[PDB]
């Protein structure tokens, strides 16, 4: 089903990859839709997923409120989370991703940003998860 170490994420509407910051900013990473193919792990957490990228031990997770652009989706750095497990399903070749706390579809929006946002589905909002063979997951 869902691939699980070492992938890229690509969001099919936009050719986006998710893309990170190179220096964490407060306890937290910020991310933005960018053209660069980031590596990113997928790990196995009950029926659902956590996410993180290769070389930082850092969840991805939702914050807790909307912003004008969307939900910001970001890794975080220093605490804790409740809004970091996410539903990751196949359709076809594409997957879609929804954060289960809040129910709501990883997308990459048009002005870059990486959010998420409730849809009646999150089927027309699909990402490509192409593995990335020598996987090397940096721990601490």
């Amino acid at each position: 089903d869902v691939p699980t170490g070492c992938v890229t994420l690509k969001f099919v509407n936009n050719a986006k990859h998710i893309n990170m910051w190179d220096k964490t900013v407060l306890h937290y990473r910020k991310l933005y839709g960018g053209d660069e193919k980031e590596e990113w792990v997928i790990e196995k957490s009950g029926n659902d997923y956590k996410i993180r990228p290769r070389i930082y031990t850092e969840y991805l997770y939702a914050e807790s409120k909307t912003d004008d652009p969307g939900r910001a989706v970001k890794t975080l750095k220093e605490g804790t989370t409740d809004a970091n497990v996410w539903k990751v399903e196949q359709k076809m070749a594409l997957y879609w991703i929804s954060n289960v706390k809040y129910q709501e579809c990883l997308v990459i929006s048009g002005s870059d940003h990486v959010v998420t946002k409730k849809m009646d589905s999150c089927g027309d909002d699909l990402w490509e998860i192409q593995p990335v063979s020598n996987c090397l997951i940096v721990g601490k």
